């Protein structure tokens, strides 16, 4: 599925991510639009073998299995094809345990580089919430 904007804030906030650990809303769907450009089923693959999987881009070394990560963990107890649901609410699990293990939202790449220290507000404008 490929949320709107507004949608995806709906869905967020209704699964508990508004100011989970501090981070406001915006912050959330502003990772999603540059992880995924808001696709349910984005997929890429990285140079180690691993595999980041959904809206939020969930990496198969640490948070989910995919069967051919050798060496990999799965802290989130799921499979990684969970992540590609139309449904959200598996990652949005996943994602409140990553942003717990310390580093909060450092752990997506997109964030740090593209949303933080950004006006992220910007990113729930003009929506019924
Ligand atoms: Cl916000
Ligand atoms: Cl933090
Ligand atoms: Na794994």
């Amino acid at each position: 599925k490929v949320f709107g904007r507004c949608e995806l804030a709906a869905a967020m906030k209704r699964h508990g991510l508004d100011n989970y650990r501090g981070y406001s809303l915006g912050n959330w769907v502003c990772a999603a639009k540059f992880e995924s450009n808001f696709n349910t089923q984005a997929t890429n693959r990285n140079t180690d073998g691993s595999t980041d999987y959904g809206i939020l881009q969930i990496n198969s070394r640490w948070w989910c299995n995919d069967g051919r990560t050798p060496g990999s963990r799965n802290l989130c107890n799921i499979p990684c094809s969970a992540l590609l649901s139309s449904d959200i609410t598996a990652s949005v699990n996943c994602a409140k345990k990553i942003v717990s293990d310390g580093n909060g939202m450092n752990a997506w790449v997109a964030w740090r580089n593209r949303c933080k220290g950004t006006d992220v507000q910007a990113w729930i404008r003009g929506c019924r919430l």
